[PDB]
DNA sequence: TGCATCCGTGAGTCGAGGGTAATAAGTTCTCCGAACAAAAAAATTCCAGTCCCGAAGGACTGGAAGGCTCAATCGATCAAATC
């Protein structure tokens, strides 16, 4: 099997378990392959962070599920990455310049 | 015209048990023919013997393709704090 199957396999791996507290390291152990191994292949082919990548989807999810439910924000951090909000807050800020509030009172 | 003659008829099945018996020659003499014999094929059963893409199979050569340790240094995790 060539390399370039398994990254489709690999993005077709972590979009179904978002809301489950995952890491990298399950990921290791049901694509067989050690904890450093993930993260040169996703240079070749994405040129992006992969140590990232499943933490800026509970960014990108918890901006919908956060936007249309009635959710409040602590719970968010416990689940989704991390241990407190004064985190959380701070990757939206480097991605979309956003705070957590105000981007649900822009219509 | 009888009178005298004769042909052609008569319920249906189960059965229950099988078939007799009379007297009747001899001689030689001789071709027509049998099955056993006893060969003479011809037909099969047997037995090794050369050919040929495969025949269980090993190896080879060849490009490809593979797993996970570290370490300067990035970025962000953690956790007191703080508007």
């Amino acid at each position: 099997m060539s390399h370039q199957k398994i990254i489709q396999d690999l993005i077709a791996w972590i979009d179904e378990h978002i809301d489950q507290p995952l890491n990298i390291d399950v990921v290791a152990k049901k694509s067989g392959y050690s904890k450093w191994y993930l993260q040169r292949m996703f240079r070749t082919v994405t040129h992006q962070t992969l140590g990232d990548y499943i933490r800026q989807r509970r960014l990108l999810l918890a901006a919908v599920e956060l936007r249309t439910t009635e959710r409040p924000i602590f719970d968010i951090a416990m689940d989704l990455g991390y241990v407190s909000q004064q985190t959380f807050s701070r990757v939206f800020r480097r991605q979309f310049d956003r705070t957590p509030s105000d981007y649900r009172h822009r219509l």
